[PDB]
């Protein structure tokens, strides 16, 4: 190996990406830190790095990357008054030390809300000092999500540096800084999603999981390649998303810049889409490898069933190599179902192998699965169909009521949790439709089920906080691929009692009248979370009737003056009509 491995990931990294990704490690393992002991913190160890780097022969960064960060990290989180039950876990060392970190990482905490000054002083105090302001952008990120995938933070911090320098010395000021930006603040939160459900997979479902995911989308996205390139790729790329999902910043960065080196070294031997990409700089080289589209269709390629179902060796050939034999028929059927989902390809290469398990090594090993590849109809034909469903009360709904339809059939199924997770879920849920109903009936499934799969996990991991559906957790601990077919079975929940009433839940105030349309939308929807939660045997077009009730005053009596005096008359007229149904 290499000596003194944070001088080795000090030169591969560099200087600034270095003291990036440090920055970017620190304030996910301490949330409530303040921003100037990271930057102290960070120049400490950037400044060991160099006298490291000048000569390996010093006597203390012959330790590790994990013991050097900790022992830089908890000393200065050594009191256990600020951080609460945090510090109890620096006194032990590696390796339970980096799980003192892993387990106390917060995906909810309640930090301030952010001001977003005016875009005028905002970019003069970026002119002003601009590092300090890039360094205090990447903390603050940062901190509201401890999973975020680090080499794409690198990423969007160089872009929102590149704006910033391009956009604001002209004319004008806003015009540029508000929708840019917001776009950029919608692609991190996209991306933290998407990483937040990686992790967790690779943290509770195993490595095999992953792997086998990595090996369908992959599939699914380089029909071209061989299977070799294909596993040599998904080994390489899984042992990088454990290294970020695990703590290891500087090793995964460096580990996604040599995978994206030999993904365009090697474009011949794997896609023909890769050619525009790594033209690019290195970020956005790893941005485009990580996001390139699909390949073209192969021609000729077999129909799968004399090689996976007519074959007489099939079921040998799983019991020299299950791992292998299942590798091998997920990266066939990815090649040949672009179209298909991600965590269904994922669907139908577990019920193969149960079919397999089940019967192959019993009697007659050929009278199963030669009609395996017919029960592969349902479990494709469901999710089309639900999709296709959902994209119809979509499209002549729209964004708001189709928000409100997902809302209260969540609400029914799982009435028990809470009402900020839920409307969230909620919102989550119809920005679905929003986004990929639009495609026809050939790219709808992958952004649909796919991005279905990460608002449930995030569902899954708000839950899991704070356990208090015992549904919700036992099929969001179950099963990885199978969370969309749970909550698309779960049925209404007749065990739950009705929530009591109350009547502060459904009377409105003066500040509704004068928020954004989102926080206003927001209030509105978790008022019907409470009135579906008060009242769970209703119908689904009572609650639609009230809904419109509650923004026909809403819009009726905001615009007037005596605000007091609407407030209270609609409220209690409302509230009684409510009671009287
Ligand atoms: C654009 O990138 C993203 C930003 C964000 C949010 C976010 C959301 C916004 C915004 C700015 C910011 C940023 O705050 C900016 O960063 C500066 C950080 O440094 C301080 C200062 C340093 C020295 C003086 S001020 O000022 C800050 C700016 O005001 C603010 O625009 C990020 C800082 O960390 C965050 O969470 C923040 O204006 C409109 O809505 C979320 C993203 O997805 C989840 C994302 O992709």
């Amino acid at each position: 190996a290499h000596k003194s491995e944070v001088a080795h990931r000090f030169k591969d990294l560099g200087e600034e990406n270095f003291k990036a990704l440090v920055l970017i490690a620190f304030a996910q393992y301490l949330q409530q830190c303040p921003f100037e002991d990271h930057v102290k913190l960070v120049n400490e160890v950037t400044e060991f790095a160099k006298t490291c780097v000048a000569d390996e022969s010093a006597e203390n960064c012959d330790k590790s990357l994990h013991t050097l960060f900790g022992d830089k990290l908890c000393t200065v989180a050594t009191l256990r008054e600020t951080y609460g039950e945090m510090a109890d876990c620096c006194a032990k060392q590696e390796p339970e030390r980096n799980e003192c970190f892993l387990q106390h990482k917060d995906d909810n905490p309640n930090l301030p809300r952010l001001v977003r000054p005016e875009v005028d002083v905002m970019c003069t105090a970026f002119h002003d000092n601009e590092e300090t302001f890039l360094k205090k952008y990447l903390y603050e990120i940062a901190r509201r999500h401890p999973y975020f995938y680090a080499p794409e933070l690198l990423f969007f911090a160089k872009r929102y540096k590149a704006a910033f320098t391009e956009c604001c010395q002209a004319a004008d000021k806003a015009a540029c800084l508000l929708p840019k930006l917001d776009e950029l603040r919608d692609e991190g939160k996209a991306s933290s999603a998407k990483q937040r459900l990686k992790c967790a997979s690779l943290q509770k479902f195993g490595e095999r999981a992953f792997k086998a995911w990595a090996v369908a989308r992959l599939s699914q996205r380089f029909p071209k390649a061989e299977f070799a390139e294909v596993s040599k790729l998904v080994t390489d790329l899984t042992k990088v998303h454990t290294e970020c999902c695990h703590g290891d910043l500087l090793e995964c960065a460096d580990d996604r810049a040599d995978l994206a080196k030999y993904i365009c070294e090697n474009q011949d031997s794997i896609s023909s889409k890769l050619k525009e990409c790594c033209e690019k700089p290195l970020l956005e080289k790893s941005h485009c490898i990580a996001e390139v589209e699909n390949d073209e269709m192969p021609a000729d390629l077999p129909s799968l069933a004399a090689d996976f179902v007519e074959s007489k060796d099939v079921c040998k050939n799983y019991a020299e190599a299950k791992d292998v034999f299942l590798g091998m028929f997920l990266y066939e059927y990815a090649r040949r179902h672009p179209d298909y989902s991600v965590v269904l390809l994922l669907r139908l290469a577990k019920t193969y192998e149960t079919t397999l398990e089940k019967c192959c090594a019993a009697a007659d090993p050929h009278e199963c699965y030669a009609k395996v590849f017919d029960e592969f109809k349902p479990l494709v034909e469901e999710p089309q169909n639900l999709i296709k469903q959902n994209c119809e009360l979509f499209e002549q709904l729209g964004e708001y009521k189709f928000q409100n339809a997902l809302l209260v059939r969540y609400t029914k199924k799982v009435p028990q949790v809470s009402t900020p997770t839920l409307v969230e879920v909620s919102r989550n849920l119809g920005k679905v439709g929003s986004k990929c109903c639009k495609h026809p009936e050939a790219k709808r499934m992958p952004c649909a089920e796919d991005y279905l799969s990460v608002v449930l996990n995030q569902l899954c991991v708000l839950h899991e906080k704070t356990p208090v559906s015992d549904r919700v957790t036992k099929c969001c601990t179950e099963s990885l691929v199978n969370r969309r077919p749970c909550f698309s079975a779960l049925e209404v929940d007749e065990t739950y009692v009705p929530k009591e009433f109350n009547a502060e839940t459904f009377t409105f105030h003066a500040d509704i009248c004068t928020l954004s349309e989102k926080e206003r939308q927001i209030k509105k929807q978790t008022a019907l979370v409470e009135l579906v939660k008060h009242k769970p045997k209703a119908t689904k077009e009572q609650l639609k009737a009230v809904m419109d009730d509650f923004a026909a005053f809403v819009e009726k009596c905001c615009k007037a003056d005596d605000k007091e005096t609407c407030f209270a008359e609609e409220g209690k007229k409302l509230v009684a009509a409510s009671q009287a149904a």
